[PDB]
């Protein structure tokens, strides 16, 4: 048989200037384990690279550096806007194999997001803990990790459609007669899930048809809440900047307005604080202020570095990404989101943003 | 050959107390002149029918009256919300037959809008002035007048799908069997236009296979524009209270942000100013002081009575109707909306909504 939630647990960054406590597996206990185990490969993809940042983070790549001399194949997938770094890193680990990934060469404005850990098509880790020092040990994160081979594989899939962006000659990036000839796979999709755990993607032009839109699956759980909504993600604004252009997307915005209003939910909004001077910021805020004098709608803000991106629902459903719930994002970022409908596994997600939602680090909004 | 625009010119109240001044036909002479002109039926449909409030209102009602003593069939639509005047009518003209409608007996939601008059299938009236004293004197109204049967007709058969809704034994409004047995009409919608002129309708459980529905028209238009937009309505709010309880629905709120923000449109909101009580307002308010600041919309707020709903899209289409854009109208309320192309009638109602604009009960929105 198939054991129940896919032998899937939490997996956070928890600073130690910050009041957040916890028993679940740290991020770099996670790591530092991928690592140990590892026989065959370890595949890493995350916009920026940067290990060396902090002490945990330079530690971790010590040992993934003593990996690829050991002989173990290591592929670290990065965004070519987060090429800075790689210098520095190649010069440190001349073994591990860097590759600078561009998804939108026709518009330049998506990203590699991912940020995922796979290896050996048996354990993997996926979050919002990028592989740099910050992400490893002083950004709060939060991420899921399981040694079963069949979702680990359905992970490394995820892995391959990326790859395929490389910047170097012909190859899907460059060619469109090669990127139409990928076979952009997944195993596990919403209408099939491995143990009630399922992965996501974005964007839709590298979804392929067997894939589910992140988007389509967030809003539909979105509209099918029945009591709760909790979110911890960056910003819930239904406008960003893409280019030097602002961009109107209230897709997400809408869907969660609809559950307070229209169907009474309760919801709780934990995103971070807001520029004084971005006005669509503040329109946002003062929109959301009067919605929570009239409805069961509520909001906290945070200034902490967090990458934390949590969504659960009706204490049935949860869902971690990497992403933001905004336009930028879910219209033109590749990543992975974990899916998982687990009831044991969400509880453990709810008693996190129970925490987090009492944390000295979030106080009420007001304006 | 067929008169482009259809023959159509525009309507409206200006009372004598408000600075608006036009040479249009006046919706007193309208009114006076379908009945003058009328030698088989006079058909007239509005939510309220109240002519006795004011001085021209009465004057109408008496020709109306006349004209019944006269051998004219004259029907009266009301919806049965407006049903308390009913025994000072029937008791001032005992030949007009008045007939109490209820669109939606499943929800008790939808209400009669329509607001139009049409007789001997060649002359009709479509507007926001209702039969009443107020929209005939006192009330700020814009509207169409056409002597021409084949726009009349089908304005005639808006007319038959409403009666059909009477209160009365086994009719389309208590018998289901009845509904679906209802050839709902029209001979012009926006694949097929008469002269530049076609109508939308409302609500969409009522529309039929063949009709237009107005909401879907009018966001069309809004996603399509590329220069301007300009809007006279009551309120541009995305929340509005049906029975006692909130109902969020910022599909048109939404399509005009979109034009302003991901495509510059200029636009200009001329709406009514709000309650200082309501947060729903209040909150949209702030929302639209604020792109103000960063996108070129405009919003200047009136405090008279005002029954105008004026749509202009590009200086190319212009819509007209009876229903105010929000949630509450849009999926509920049963209306007709006039919708020209002609770039000679839009150039007339954009020559309105400059002179409202710049009115001196057109003042800055301010917060």
């Amino acid at each position: 048989s198939v054991p129940a939630g896919a032998k899937c647990r939490l997996v956070e960054t928890l600073p130690e200037n910050m009041d957040f406590r916890s028993d679940h597996l740290t991020t770099f206990e996670c790591f530092n384990e991928i690592i140990t185990l590892a026989k065959k490969y370890i595949y890493i993809a995350s916009f920026c690279c940067n290990p060396l940042s902090t002490t945990r983070g330079a530690l971790i790549f010590d040992k993934l550096k003593e990996a690829s001399e050991k002989g173990i194949k290591i592929i670290v997938l990065l965004d070519e806007r987060g090429k800075r770094n790689l210098g520095e890193l190649q010069s440190h680990c001349p073994d591990i194999n860097f590759i600078t990934v561009n998804i939108d060469k026709k518009n330049n404005v998506g990203l590699l997001l991912g940020c995922f850990w796979v290896s050996d098509d048996e354990r993997c880790y996926v979050g919002n803990a990028s592989f740099t020092g910050g992400s490893i040990h002083t950004i709060k994160t939060l991420g899921v990790y399981s040694d079963y081979p069949p979702l680990a594989t359905d992970l490394r899939r995820r892995f391959d459609t990326f790859k395929a962006f490389n910047s170097a000659k012909n190859s899907a990036a460059n060619l469109a007669s090669a990127a139409a000839a990928l076979p952009v796979s997944t195993a596990y999709h919403i209408k099939n899930p491995i143990g009630g755990v399922f992965f996501t993607d974005s964007p839709e032009h590298l979804l392929g048809y067997s894939r589910d839109l992140d988007t389509d699956v967030v809003i539909d759980k979105l509209k099918s809440a029945k009591t709760s909504i909790d979110i911890e993600h960056l910003a819930i604004v239904p406008t960003t900047r893409v280019d030097g252009n602002s961009y109107y997307w209230p897709d997400i915005y809408n869907s969660i307005i609809e559950a307070a209003i229209n169907r009474g939910v309760k919801i709780r909004l934990l995103v971070g604080n807001w520029d004084k001077n971005d006005v669509y910021s503040m329109a946002t805020a003062r929109s959301l202020d009067a919605l929570c004098v009239q409805n069961d709608l509520s909001v906290k803000v945070f200034t902490i570095q967090n990458n934390t991106k949590l969504l659960i629902v009706d204490d049935e459903y949860v869902h971690i990404t990497s992403a933001n719930f905004d336009g930028t994002h879910y219209q033109n970022h590749g990543f992975v989101s974990f899916n998982s409908i687990d009831k044991q596994l969400v509880s453990e997600a709810k008693k996190i943003f129970e925490r987090d939602w009492v944390s000295s680090h979030s106080k009420s909004l007001k304006i």
